[PDB]
């Protein structure tokens, strides 16, 4: 996250870190027994860790658990980053607890204009590198449809949206990439892509989680 905040220990409940032997992607608990994350964040070998917020320290109210199965979307294209979704089964359930929440699925699609909680441990600066240990946390709008187009012309389609800030400063960033966008209180979005970060004229880019309801309903219905 370039431009944001250090959140708090534990007030992003549905934050998690995929491990790999090292933090590389975000995602959000929306059950016990599942994570929702970005279709390019899969790898195999996944170790779900919740209640973190420094990464590197052991504070004591992490959950540690395997993935037991990934689900990348079926129509999810590399290439494009369209259908960019993936779920990712514990082996076993959290323990939900003040600091190790689900976040509810949409109902409703976010309208442009709607300010979004964007969180993870992605990257901090525009340009080159630093890696925070603690969550960090930005506050961004949802872009209209038709700015999202004129930013990357050619790339939007209808499982995508923009948020950001089209002067720069502030955006996700590689490493934050599956994690949570939260708007009204449900996630509204996962992050996916963008040009480089925080540059003007590039905003994220972001599954739209509420086209895909219906496919995480009837897949944790089935598994
Ligand atoms: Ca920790």
């Amino acid at each position: 996250i370039v431009g944001g905040y250090t959140c708090g220990a534990n007030t992003v409940p549905y934050q998690v870190s995929l491990n790999s032997g090292y933090h590389f992607c975000g995602g959000s608990l929306i059950n016990s027994q599942w994570v929702v994350s970005a279709a390019h964040c899969y790898k195999s070998g996944i170790q779900v860790r919740l209640g973190e917020d420094n990464i590197n320290v052991v504070e004591g109210n992490e959950q540690f658990i395997s993935a037991s199965k990934s689900i990348v979307h079926p129509s999810y294209n590399s290439n494009t980053l369209n259908n960019d979704i993936m779920l990712i089964k514990l082996k076993s359930a959290a323990s939900l607890n003040s600091r190790v929440a689900s976040i509810s699925l949409p109902t409703s699609c976010a309208s442009a204009g709607t300010q979004c909680l964007i969180s993870g441990w992605g990257n901090t600066k525009s340009s080159g590198t630093s890696y925070p240990d603690v969550l960090k946390c930005l506050k961004a709008p949802i872009l209209s449809d038709s700015s999202c187009k004129s930013a990357y012309p050619g790339q939007i389609t209808s499982n995508m949206f923009c948020a950001g800030y089209l002067e720069g400063g502030k955006d996700s960033c590689q490493g934050d990439s599956g994690g949570p966008v939260v708007c009204s209180g449900k996630l509204q979005g996962i992050v996916s892509w963008g040009s480089g970060c925080a540059q003007k004229n590039k905003p994220g880019v972001y599954t739209k989680v509420c086209n895909y309801v219906s496919w995480i309903k009837q897949t944790i219905a089935s598994n």
